[PDB]
């Protein structure tokens, strides 16, 4: 059984006093990704850039709005930094298309190249 609520899963990490680990937590689980991340019509022949202004997919990514691939826009809590700022927020997130099923899960884990603006591990070929 189980019938699924996306809204029970946001309102668990909302009032987790760590939500980032919760959600962490309840990935490795075996529990379903946070769904509903809003998809961009986009030409796919973009930079592949990580976080952009406009959609940027290239050919192996997906583009999404930015504030609904990000855990505390989604959750409406506050950011984790002294300023209460969000780097996702009014731009578009490029999510390799092997990992669109969790663009949340994917923009808590990963990095991007602050000299590329690659996603680390999907996109940047600096050398290492
Ligand atoms: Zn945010
Ligand atoms: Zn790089």
């Amino acid at each position: 059984h189980h019938h699924h609520h996306n809204s029970t899963v946001l309102s668990f990490c909302a009032f987790a006093v760590d939500p980032a680990k919760a959600y962490k937590d309840y990935l490795a689980s075996g529990g379903q990704p946070i769904t509903n991340c809003v998809k961009m019509l986009c030409t796919h022949t973009g930079t592949g850039q990580a976080i952009t202004v406009t959609p940027e997919a290239n050919m192996d990514q997906e583009s999404f709005g930015g504030a609904s691939c990000c855990l505390y826009c989604r959750c409406h809590i506050d950011h984790p930094n002294p300023k209460g700022f969000c780097d996702l927020k009014g731009k578009y997130v490029q999510i390799p298309t092997t990992c669109a099923n969790d663009p949340v899960g994917f923009t808590l884990r990963n990095t991007v190249c602050t000299v590329c603006g690659m996603w680390k591990g999907y996109g940047c070929s600096c050398d290492q």
